[PDB]
DNA sequence: TTTAAGCAGTCCGCG
DNA sequence: GCGGACTGCTTAA
């Protein structure tokens, strides 16, 4: 098969490489990479390789990294440009892998584990690692088994062993309910002692050694406890055999690099994947919003569990690891991590950093034509002017109908041509209103322009234009693999029902591509066994395309970021602010053109149709549109829905079309790719008393939503920007109760909202303090804490801890807030015994006993329910124009 | 190793 | 009590 690298690292003048052979066997090597840099040379040299100005260059080949080095300092130290890869373990990744790589992510060993520290005395701190290692459960991905190590002597109690038959019984039987799936793949081993377990434990991971390493915070906990404990019960060099190099590097108060292995913590998978803010990031916690698995429930504390529940403790130990995997079987950010790491040609754990990944993706492509990557300069950190947001006017609309540009930005660099090489001069420029209103003279009428003031080559495409443009592409590509799969999926499942007896073999046909009918006829004469391998090969093609499609999107949208970074290799101010000042004018422009032929359409002058835009959309009004004909018209609320939404698809698209290529020819571009399509239709039930939507400002807005693009929803569903439901911070019970207010604002009316509010109002006592309870995240702790009391300034959530660490003193086995982590938030009646007005908590968890009670008897509802409820609900119907209190008469509905 | 913007809360100035 | 500054936090896109 075709050769692909696992890990690469670079020890002085040495690469060291593990990776995949022909054969398929894993195999490791130290390489004496000699690598090359260039030049400028004078033009009278002939050479093959030219910098992507065109002009040509010399290479220089190196004895070693360390010359290499050396010489690029020397070239800074004499003021001359150093060109090409700097970042030797990508040269040697290309050159030795100088072609599209194919990996076998069954031969990739990736491992996922956990380990248990009894320790009563506080937190085991992993850069001392002063208590022993119980219990280590170690997933092996290429063994497809568990490894579960379980010391039963400690100087904290001695027990028996751990009983799988208990462990398979299901929870109302007093067992564990460890699932069935895994129960035959544990490896159970009981320890006398912890040398013995930790010796044998080394000696397990340098025979299956990790190639991806996960699991929860191994990153900041696991690793380096790990590696401390065996450093200072074996010694530093037996601790190092962790590393299949047998190098290390501790990063003082305390992060350990193990070369050899691409360590990807799974929280730092998830909070980079996963868009989304959780108010906690505990295991447990991410566990139920992700698999909706309750929490492995244990009584007492947790320094205390192996001690009386042995059997629970250690079954705790093998589901936790359990979990992150079916979290990782869900979301596949394993997987997307290789896919994306692969196509980049890069070290796997590389993939957090868009800057290095795009690095590597222009570097690869230039290399095989012979061009040479600029050297990385160094640029003042200046901000410069981002997207357009209109003001909206607070208020409720009827009927809203929004349009979104595609891939805004990185379509504006293809359409432009904006790249570092591509920038052809400026022109003299006026006001941006001036070109919104195509009121200016046209920028140039030779060169592609932004409103910045930037003119851009159009005989060539530029670098960074073209490889955006290959990606773009290639997600098509994918993403109609990934489709196709899908369709051949069901015909094969459809296949199934009725198997013919006979005696045949998996047809061997590409699932990238919709089968034709010759092959659906074959289909349907094959047997059980074999249509079964095929429905398993086509949806391997549809996950595979699915990945890839996803990865190429993640690409696509990081670039802009890249460009906007200064210590980005491309980065360069001028077309940073030239892509969004031409994305503001875009918005704008358009915006004047669909006002211009609303108003036109609907007989009328001067009329505001969009009444807000935030960088690539709009949102029109469509109140008027509604009108001109009449809702008496509309049989139904199906009915008008469609009529916008052929209203938009047969006048409106074509007429935007038109209004963005007169833009791209007034500012000469080289290729029209501005397109805008109908996003969402939106309005209230007909006949209903619903408001349908509202905005109370910039990005904080709510529309009840029957259609987007094209899906037309059994039921209508609200989408909300920016309001209290979709912030971390607001208490979870808070969230949930002003979704259901905005809904009935939104589909019903005022009565349905006043008699919600009323309801809500009088039974909030009685609802869970953790649900009610408001979430910060809490950076510079220190910096407020004097003498235990708040000091200037101090931060309310801060001034909560304090309150919690003065109320915890004395305790050594209390939970201890963490720096820069999530804490629970409430507010306390004055005269309450914690001697302030608030009090916080780590998040995702119940407060400790010790003062549980005090503080579920000192909260203050009335604060609580007027600042996280009330204040927010006000907003929302001040803005909407509404009344969240009933009246007792008609008169009463006027502000005398 | 992106910019734009909105709230929660301090801390002051106020006959 | 109420509006500025200004710090901290969190979203939109």
């Amino acid at each position: 098969m075709k050769e692909f690298y696992l890990t690469v690292e670079q020890i002085g003048d040495s690469i060291f490489e593990r990776y995949i052979d022909s054969n398929g066997r894993e195999r490791t090597r130290e390489v004496e990479y000699k690598p090359s840099l260039f030049a400028h040379c004078p033009e009278s040299q002939a050479t093959k390789y030219f910098d992507i100005y065109g002009k040509p260059c010399t290479r220089k080949l190196f004895a070693n990294m360390r010359d290499a080095s050396q010489w690029i300092k020397r070239m800074e130290d004499i003021g001359l440009e150093a060109l090409g890869m700097d970042d030797f373990k990508l040269a040697y990744l290309s050159d030795t892998y100088n072609y599209e790589i194919k990996y076998d992510h069954t031969k990739i060993r990736v491992a996922n584990f956990d380990i248990e520290v009894t320790s009563p005395d506080g937190f085991p701190e992993p850069s001392q690692a002063k208590h022993p290692i119980d219990a280590i459960t170690h997933y092996d991905s290429i063994d497809d088994r568990f490894y579960v190590f379980d010391l039963l002597n400690s100087p904290y109690g001695n027990v028996e062993e751990w009983s799988i038959e208990i462990a398979a019984k299901l929870q109302e039987q007093g067992g564990d309910e460890v699932p069935s799936e895994i129960i035959d793949k544990i490896i159970y081993m009981p320890f006398d002692n912890e040398k013995e377990l930790l010796m044998e434990y080394l000696n397990f991971w340098q025979q299956k050694t990790p190639v991806i390493l996960t699991g929860w915070n191994v990153e900041s906990f696991a690793i380096p406890y790990v590696y401390n404990r065996i450093k200072n019960i074996f010694g530093e060099s037996t601790a190092k055999r962790l590393s299949p190099h047998r190098k290390t590097r501790v990063k003082v108060i305390e992060i350990i690099t193990l070369f050899g292995i691409s360590v990807l913590d799974y929280i730092d998978l998830y909070k980079k994947f996963s868009f989304t803010n959780q108010p906690s990031y505990s295991l447990d916690y991410i566990s139920e919003f992700e698999l909706n698995v309750g929490k492995l429930k244990y009584d007492g504390p947790i320094s205390k569990l192996r001690e009386s529940n042995h059997q629970r403790y250690i079954s705790y130990n093998i589901i936790a690891v359990y979990r992150v995997l079916q979290i990782d079987a869900k979301r596949q950010f394993i997987n997307l991590s290789l896919d994306m790491g692969y196509y980049a040609k890069i070290q796997i754990q590389s993939v957090f950093s868009p800057i290095k990944t795009w690095d590597a993706i222009i570097f690869n492509s230039l290399k095989e034509q012979n061009k040479v990557i600029p050297q990385g300069r160094s640029h003042p950190v200046q901000p410069y002017p981002g997207a357009f947001v209109k003001e909206p006017i607070p208020n409720r609309y009827k009927y809203v109908m929004s349009f979104d540009l595609t891939s805004l930005y990185p379509s504006i660099i293809r359409q432009v041509n904006i790249s570092p090489e591509t920038i052809a001069g400026t022109f003299k420029v006026a006001p941006l209103h001036d070109y919104i209103n195509a009121v200016a003279e046209r920028p140039s009428d030779v060169y592609s322009c932004s409103p910045n003031g930037m003119m851009y080559y159009k005989d060539r495409d530029g670098v960074v234009p073209t490889e955006i443009t290959k990606v773009f592409n290639q997600r098509k590509e994918h993403k109609g693999y990934m489709l196709a799969a899908q369709r051949n999926g069901e015909i094969i499942k459809e296949a199934l029902h009725n198997p013919n007896l006979s005696v045949d073999e998996p047809l061997d046909v590409d699932y990238r591509f919709d089968f034709s009918d010759e092959i659906k006829e074959k289909i349907k004469k094959l047997s059980a066994k074999s249509l079964n391998e095929m429905l398993f090969r086509a949806q391997r093609t549809e996950v595979a395309g699915m990945t890839a499609q996803i990865n190429r999107k993640l690409l696509i949208n990081s670039l802009y970021g890249a460009l906007g970074n200064v210590w980005f290799r491309y980065y360069d101010l001028r077309n940073a602010t030239a892509i969004t000042t031409f994305g503001q004018m875009a918005l704008q422009w358009i915006e004047r053109k669909v006002n211009e032929y609303l108003n036109e359409v609907c007989g009328t002058e001067g009329e505001a149709f969009v009444l807000y835009g935030d960088t690539d959309s709009i949102y029109v009004s469509a109140d008027k549109i509604i009108d001109k004909v009449g809702e008496s018209k509309f049989r139904d609320t199906n009915h008008w829905v469609d009529f916008l939404d052929k209203f938009a698809r047969e006048r409106m698209e074509p007429a935007i079309d038109r209004g963005f290529r007169e833009m791209c020819e007034y500012m000469n571009n080289k290729q029209h790719l501005m397109f805008m399509d109908r996003e969402a239709i939106a309005g209230p039930p007909l006949g209903s008393k619903g408001i349908g939507g509202f905005w109370t400002g910039k990005k904080r807005y709510a529309l009840n939503v029957w259609d987007m693009e094209g899906t037309r929803y059994a039921e209508p569903k609200l989408k909300i920007m920016g309001l209290e439901t979709q912030k971390s911070s607001t208490p979870k019970a808070v969230q949930k109760a002003l979704k259901e207010c905005i809904r009935r604002m939104l589909q019903e009316g005022e009565e349905s909202l006043q008699e919600y509010f009323k309801e809500f109002e009088k039974e909030f006592r009685q609802l869970n303090y953790i649900s009610i309870a408001s979430v910060s995240s809490a950076n510079n702790i220190a910096k407020y804490d004097v003498g235990g009391f708040p000091g200037p300034k101090c931060p309310f959530h801060i001034r909560g801890i304090l309150t919690y660490n003065r109320a915890i003193k004395g305790n050594i086995d209390a939970p201890q807030v963490v720096e820069g982590e999530k804490v629970y938030v409430l507010p306390l009646r004055e005269g309450n015994p914690f001697g302030d007005k608030c009090i916080a908590w780590p998040s995702g968890t119940e407060i400790t006993d010790l003062i549980k009670d005090d503080v579920l008897h000192w909260m203050d509802y009335t604060v609580l329910l007027e600042k996280t409820f009330i204040k927010p609900l006000e907003g929302f119907t001040s803005a909407a124009k509404l009344d969240y209190e009933k009246k007792a008469s008609l008169f009463d509905m006027f502000d005398f």
